[PDB]
């Protein structure tokens, strides 16, 4: 297993290795044949290549058979072009690749009920899985401007948009709890109805998985008040921000949050946190979410699934017993690791 | 105090006679000198007049103070063709009477906490009033259209349209706790950007109310976590839809909430809820949405601000004494309205 590892900056090298020592714990007792490299990425290749994402770094990718991505960003690189900023970087990855999927999951640990915002019995059990479209919708209509008197934007999708994306949505909850929800707003717009009788049209492939359609406003009330109900969530670029987003609340922590974007290229697995700079360097950094995002490489980069299992039991577990600053803890980067890899023993 | 009342269809006729209960209750008490008639409405109207929203009730509503609607929409007529179908008669009042801000109120009332799916320490203080732009945005935007290869629908707001809710929102603000918060998407759409930019500006006019600006998915996350710092809500009509269906799962349940369309005719104040046809003329229905809507009458278009606060303290002690069907309860339509009577003493 090819894996090429984009660092960044901040806290991204902390992490990233963190996660690294767990992968390397995982291929010495078992022999998966992991083999990485690491790339210089977003401001780290800036300072020495002049641009975020250098021809290294992209041959890199496209040679590997996955991306183990830290963060990226920070204010020492926020006064130059937007064409050279570190999220542009980003922002040629994943148009390199053609990650059009963005998987955003979203669990509450059981034990950990207790940091979620909503109460005990709501947040138990929650483990849903949003996909969003990342290369169509409103943020890249056209047309699209803006003049003294008035502003414009254009939500509009093509039907191979919604197809890829729904395949990817019906392909996921085949292997989790084969039910799907599409997302929209078909009561009021023609992208909603174009997207709803998509959905369906490719539904038909996929006997064994139960569809369900439901409208954005509607979504973001059943999110809140029975999100464990839901296994898999498909939607379109901006209700899909918004649905994500929310969803994030329910674990109750930003440290524990992983995610991944699948395309036709290298997929990409990726904390969503950001760099967290006036922390980097004080080995206070919670690695979760890095560590949850090389399970996510196993499971779906690799087919490793009951390994991907078996790192999020350790990691649920680590939390409990030793618990990060973040999380009203003691436990640094390092410490907290190594009681990671005390359960993956 | 002129009322026009427009029941509507389903359980509308049964929850708004509760709310006229209220209103005479307070009149006989206070004596208020209100007056009021019933027109046709909706699905009624049509059963009558051929379409939702004929003469005698336009003129209706044009000649009195503010108007008290019900619930509009049945099976019976899904099929008509949308030029007279019971939901166009909504557009056309709000568009007749020129309406344009939407408010939705999300309160968790003192002692009611418990019925939140938040973790009570984040539900307890929540007061948040959500303005909503109705008349333009992407709902009624062109171009729009599909075709068998892709859709389009088009998010365009205009100076005017943006300073009218504006200005309406701080208003609001003034007469509460002096704090707005603008919703947009300026990080990523134009339209965000004029929003933001118009609302900024208006701002100015107005030295004394906080503005405090946010992406919409960004306050998704904030209304989950920290809804209680949240005053005044002012966006756009789709983000303003799932706005307020987010904040509405806040209290409890959609159902039990209000609503007024202010602008520049006459004011209109309706349940949020829908007309649930089958549930019709059996008593049941829950009208604490149908009274707390007269609530915001009497205090947006009448001013009588205290005596609003005294029947949402009456239908606050009612819900925990003698709690519907809906909520887990017996107390059905009279027995419910006979106890928020019974605390209008």
């Amino acid at each position: 297993m090819k894996v090429a590892v984009l660092p960044g900056d901040g806290i991204g090298p902390e992490v990233t290795e963190a996660a690294l020592k767990v992968l390397r714990a995982l291929d010495e007792a078992e022999g998966l044949g992991l083999a990485y490299e690491v790339f210089p990425f977003g401001g780290a290749a800036i300072d020495a290549f002049g641009e975020p994402f250098p021809e290294p770094t992209r041959k890199g990718v496209e040679e590997a058979e996955a991306v183990l991505l830290g963060s990226v960003g920070g204010p020492k690189w926020d006064g130059l072009p937007r064409k050279i900023r570190p999220e542009t970087g980003l922002l040629s990855l994943r148009k390199s690749q053609d990650l059009f999927a963005n998987l955003r999951p979203a669990k509450v640990f059981p034990g950990l009920e207790r940091l979620s915002p909503l109460k005990e019995e709501i947040a138990r059990g929650v483990d849903v899985l949003i996909v969003r479209e990342l290369t169509g919708g409103i943020y890249f209509g056209e047309p699209r401007g803006m003049s003294e008197a008035e502003a414009w934007n254009t939500e509009r999708y093509s039907k191979p948009e919604v197809e890829r994306v729904a395949r990817v949505a019906f392909e996921l909850a085949r292997k989790r709890r084969k039910h799907v929800v599409s997302v929209d707003k078909a009561n009021v717009l023609e992208v909603g109805e174009f997207w709803r009788k998509t959905v369906e049209e490719v539904g038909r492939g996929y006997p064994d998985v139960a569809l369900e359609h439901q409208y954005v406003d509607a979504m973001a009330m059943h999110l809140v008040r029975s999100p464990a109900r839901f296994d898999v969530v498909v939607t379109g670029n901006i209700f899909g921000d918004i649905l994500s987003d929310l969803a994030s609340v329910l674990p109750g922590s930003l440290g524990l949050l992983p995610s991944a974007s699948l395309g036709r290229g290298t997929p990409v697995f990726e904390p969503v946190h950001g760099s967290a700079p006036d922390i980097a360097g004080k080995g206070i950094a919670n690695p979760t979410a890095a560590i949850l995002s090389a399970a996510m490489m196993l499971e779906h980069a690799f087919g490793l699934v009951e390994l991907a299992r078996k790192v999020e039991d350790a990691v649920a577990k680590a939390l409990l017993e030793t618990p990060p600053p973040d999380l009203g803890g003691s436990a640094g980067t390092e410490a907290f690791t190594a009681t990671v890899l005390r359960h993956l023993a």
